[PDB]
């Protein structure tokens, strides 16, 4: 949209020295705009296409951009107190719009407007950063984390304390991507626009990072930022030269079968009944 | 019970056919009965019985199917709001009820209704889901996990992010369950109906499932789904036969003792004062 | 402070005999004072003096203290319901004050009073516990817990599900303490009185505790309870004798640089806007 994306990598280029009181009605606006159609998946700050996934590096900007432009404000705890600002998805929302939305929030799962939730998705207690997409189907499970400008696929199952690696800080190129019908296992860390193809299985406590080996005792072939659709990954190490010690690494420990299959399926009865 | 047992078994059968609409009082009325008894540790899961632990499968039925015959309500939170079909079970408490039920709950914690909490535990903002129970004198660190169902003995201590595993997503046979007097150290999970026998220690960072080795390397004995009683636990790696690289594995490097005592105790002064 | 210091170690001593009803207003009133001043940053649990760590015992004590001179009151969540005794730290702030204040807080991001949060500091959503000091530029990530007394320097980064070890439960001796400019990595723990000397890395899923042997694969020396300022630290294993297996450790790869700095940089964009 040249309206807005013209505006914007204009005050992208003075970013330091834009603040909440010199800033103009007319970048505010925009900016403004862009957060709502990244809010209601109108807009995205990634996609595939041509079988590639492609950043849009300009809506990167107008997320790092709301930070300039607005000015924090005391947000009403219960108990205690937030001063930030970044505003709740879910503050306005009523029933009706809940109802017709699709998903489900678990108390005190928490989400930032300017992300996408699609419709029948699970939020156990997690947190969903600013500019990110959680497609259809997916669940987020207890203490999970959904990074600034992640994207997530549709029937993914993100368990526990898995974490999924933003671009705010530290700042990165390209946001983290899982691919649809993904399973990523307890306690497992994703970060530095690092892929997950399709239908891949990573177990618990990996963590990969543009610097893990990913490695395929098959092949003998190590890959580095993605992970090769149908995989099975599974914590390991690697050996020194001298074999005086060993560094972690990601093993792909075989293609994704019915065994493994019975252990990380989704659970439609927990989904939205029709 | 068999008058709750029975219209129980009698549902989960047409288990995809109920729904908030079409289900009847009768049917209704009960899960609700079962859910309540779970909530006050009246009923439970899973239990020891002649030195056996055995799941009551009946009863993760009846918490299967609390989620089709209930309906999402909206909650509100203070700065935001959620949309979820479970209660809170503290939400009805008053400072009388909370005085006699001793024990501690640091906000934010967070307790699904249907999962039982001892007397003289100890909540740090967590989360405590569905038809579980926790055992008196434990502690729950902060950003830790009870899954739905899991069985905490007395006197534990789960560290901070700690997950126990569940039986909802991914649908699991049995109950993860950890015996009293255990140590769980932090940020480590314990998933798929392993169990961990009383008295033992797993360090940080440590990852038990049904595949996971657990090593002796003491005695060459490799187990599978359980931690004997009184081991202390750390992360290892076994080889590969051509020594080209090596997995995770969870090591039994000794025997409790006054060395370990020492770094894992319960401090009582942070328990309920008489 | 004598007039404080005095009144608090007589206590101390007869620790398990106090209560909410017999302890004196004379004790009280300190505890309540020495719990000021450690919030206001005027005190702190450990400091620096010529370049030495120093504990002061004393105030971990006060702390200790708090939990025995206190009683539990319920606090009133939204949905839900607590019941605890340590105050919330910004129950009584108004914009006013965190505009002076200067730092900014993410809901559902919790503090408890008796902690210290410096200028410049962000705070996602996560738990800084008593007696804790978080210095300026600051950012606690997504889940991360600031351990009780732990001590944070200036422009440091704990990532999501990052863990400081506090000093309550375990009773622990020293506390926790991260030096300036220090990265932690995604899901690391740091536990025992380790200290991470300023200007280091330690990358993602890394734990360390007094057992945890952090080796240095340049010079083969072995290093036992902290890190060297300007390392760069990822997990390993280290091999048994007989070559059987291998067990955890964190590994020494390299000295911070260029290229590392591109990938743990802080985003001063994030940060007070003056
Ligand atoms: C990846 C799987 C699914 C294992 O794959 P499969 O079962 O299909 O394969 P397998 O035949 O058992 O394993 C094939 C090879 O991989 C190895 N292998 C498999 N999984 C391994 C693991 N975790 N650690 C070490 N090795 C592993 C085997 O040893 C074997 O060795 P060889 O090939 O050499 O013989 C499992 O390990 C796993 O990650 N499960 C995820 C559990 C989880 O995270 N659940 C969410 C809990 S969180 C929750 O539900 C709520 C509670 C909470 O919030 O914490
Ligand atoms: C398991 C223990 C307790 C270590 O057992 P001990 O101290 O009794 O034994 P040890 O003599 O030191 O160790 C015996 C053998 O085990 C090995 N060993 C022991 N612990 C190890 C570890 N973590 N990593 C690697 N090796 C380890 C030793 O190297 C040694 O090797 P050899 O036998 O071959 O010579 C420790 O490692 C541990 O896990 N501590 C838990 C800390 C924790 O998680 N605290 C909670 C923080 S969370 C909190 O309090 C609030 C903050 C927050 O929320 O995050
Ligand atoms: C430590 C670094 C920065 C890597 O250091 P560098 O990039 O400067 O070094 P390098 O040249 O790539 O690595 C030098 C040597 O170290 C090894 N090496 C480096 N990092 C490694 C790692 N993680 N695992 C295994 N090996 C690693 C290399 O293989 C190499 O081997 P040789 O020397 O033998 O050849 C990275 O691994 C890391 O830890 N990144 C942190 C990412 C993170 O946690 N982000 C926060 C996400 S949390 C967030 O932002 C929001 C989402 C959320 O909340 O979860
Ligand atoms: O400053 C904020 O409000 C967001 C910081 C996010 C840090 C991790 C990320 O890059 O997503
Ligand atoms: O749908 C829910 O409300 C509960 C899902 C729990 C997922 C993990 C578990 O099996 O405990
Ligand atoms: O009882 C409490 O309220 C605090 C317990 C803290 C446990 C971990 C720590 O030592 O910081």
């Amino acid at each position: 949209m040249q309206q807005l994306q013209n505006v914007i990598e204009s005050a992208f280029e003075r970013r330091a020295d834009i603040t909440p009181a010199n800033v103009d009605t007319v970048t505010r606006e925009a900016v403004n705009q862009v957060i709502g159609l990244l809010d209601s998946g109108a807009l995205r700050v990634a996609e595939k296409i041509d079988g590639q996934w492609v950043t849009h590096q300009w809506l990167k900007k107008a997320v790092l951009l709301s930070f300039r432009i607005n000015d924090n404000k005391v947000m009403d705890g219960a108990e205690t107190r937030y001063y930030d600002k970044v505003p709740m998805k879910f503050a306005d929302y009523d029933e009706a719009r809940f109802q017709k939305e699709g998903f489900r929030v678990v108390p005190p799962a928490t989400v930032r407007q300017g992300a996408f939730i699609a419709r029948n998705t699970v939020l156990m207690p997690s947190y969903v950063n600013i500019g990110a997409y959680v497609d259809e189907g997916t669940m987020v499970d207890t203490w999970a984390t959904v990074g600034s400008c992640a994207q997530i696929g549709k029937n993914v199952h993100l368990s526990g304390g898995v974490g999924i690696g933003g671009v705010l800080e530290p700042l990165q190129a390209n946001p983290t991507i899982i691919e649809d019908n993904c399973f990523i296992g307890a306690r497992s860390e994703v970060v530095e626009g690092v892929i997950v193809e399709e239908g891949s299985v990573i177990s618990m406590g990996v963590y990969l990072g543009q610097s893990t080996r990913i490695y395929d005792r098959e092949t003998g072939e190590i890959h580095y930022g993605r992970v090769p659709a149908g995989s099975v990954v599974v914590s390991g190490n690697l050996p020194s030269k001298d074999g005086s010690y060993s560094l972690y690494c990601a093993v792909i420990v075989k293609k994704v079968d019915a065994k493994t299959r019975g252990k990380v399926g989704i659970n439609e009865l927990l989904r939205t009944i029709d």
